[PDB]
């Protein structure tokens, strides 16, 4: 098994008011979604050490009955609001991995999309405060901090693809984005189950098959044990660790857009017998965000491509993605 090419771009220009200096990160940006798809974005300013603890200390404190409490609409009928947002339980002997998952704390009763009841907007659902204390503000800051990270990033796909730099990032919005944080983790057990392990193609034990992210981009902090590999046409390549950057990827509603230019690519998570943390941010634009597509490699720079309505496409997204690689 090789390994992936999988520069570190320094972002911090994305910040910036250097034109020159933000279009040489999206050249960057440029050559490694044509090449494995994926970057570590690098002096982004997030403090990563503290959500690893917070993290950390969230999923091994929360109980049983809080999880039942918190469980999403396929481990507690009684919970049919909550689709995305809320625990997802681990079986044990069966399933290892557990994640919590919540959305825009702008969607409350008030908003008014909650109130239409449309798919995909959910009020987040959260512990007692004085059993995770600061767990919730700790949740709702890191949310706003990685949106303001991947609204840059979003400015430099889109100097990348020769547009102007808010191409994408008008249509990422705090009253309105469907994005998503997933706080996963991964245990170590001893012994480890099979049957929450699976065999790929080629024989590798994987904890996640391959899946294309339904996102427009994936903003990914995992802790420092390597898992994931991309493929790509000489096979599954290892993505080396890094737990100080941001693992980039561009999302199918990407590879839609830009006509295929920039693929989503192609991932898995390899079985690793070891404690760890996966926490992504899901780009996602509004319910009714709509990216008129283009082809970036034709001289007119036209695509026959549908316009896709963003929400439709995440609804569908998220239930195929389920269908295919199971209930996490
Ligand atoms: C590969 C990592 C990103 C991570 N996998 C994942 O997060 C996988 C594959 S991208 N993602 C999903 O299943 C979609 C979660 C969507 C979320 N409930 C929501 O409603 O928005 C892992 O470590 O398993
Ligand atoms: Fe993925």
């Amino acid at each position: 098994v090789s390994k992936a090419n999988v520069p570190k771009i320094d972002v911090s220009p994305l910040f910036g008011d250097d034109q020159a200096a933000k279009m040489r990160v999206a050249q960057q940006i440029d050559a490694a979604s044509r090449d494995t798809g994926f970057f570590y974005a690098v002096n982004h300013g997030i403090n990563v050490q503290r959500l690893s603890q917070k993290t950390k200390e969230f999923h091994m404190s929360i109980t049983p009955e809080e999880k039942w409490d918190l469980a999403i609409r396929a481990y507690n009928k009684e919970h049919q609001d909550q689709v995305r947002a809320g625990y997802y339980l681990s079986i044990p002997g069966k399933k290892a991995v557990e994640s919590f998952c919540y959305l825009n704390p702008n969607f409350t009763p008030d908003h008014p999309r909650i109130q239409a009841k449309t798919p995909t907007h959910e009020v987040n659902v959260w512990p007692d405060e004085t059993k995770h204390p600061g767990f919730q503000d700790f949740a709702e800051q890191y949310y706003w901090d990685v949106f303001g990270l991947s609204s840059a990033l979003l400015k430099g796909y889109a100097l990348a693809l020769g547009k102007e730099e808010n191409f994408f990032a008008r249509h990422f919005k705090p009253d309105d984005t469907l994005a998503s944080v997933v706080l996963i983790r991964y245990p170590y057990l001893d012994p480890y189950p099979e049957a929450a392990i699976k065999t790929a193609a080629d024989g590798t034990k994987l904890s996640f098959e391959w899946h294309e992210d339904v996102s427009l981009i994936t903003v990914l902090y995992q802790s420092n044990v390597q898992n994931l590999q991309v493929e790509t046409a000489a096979g599954y390549q290892d993505i080396e660790a890094d737990d100080t950057g941001y693992l980039i990827n561009c999302g199918s509603y990407m590879a839609h857009l830009t006509n295929n230019y920039y693929k989503a690519p192609i991932d898995r998570v390899k079985w690793v017998n070891a404690e760890r943390q996966s926490l992504p941010f899901f780009v996602n634009l509004g319910y009714d965000s709509v990216i008129d597509p283009f082809d970036p490699r034709e001289p007119n720079g036209k695509s026959d491509r549908e316009p896709l309505s963003y929400g439709d496409y995440l609804q569908n997204g998220l239930v195929s993605l389920i269908n295919k690689n199971g209930q996490t």
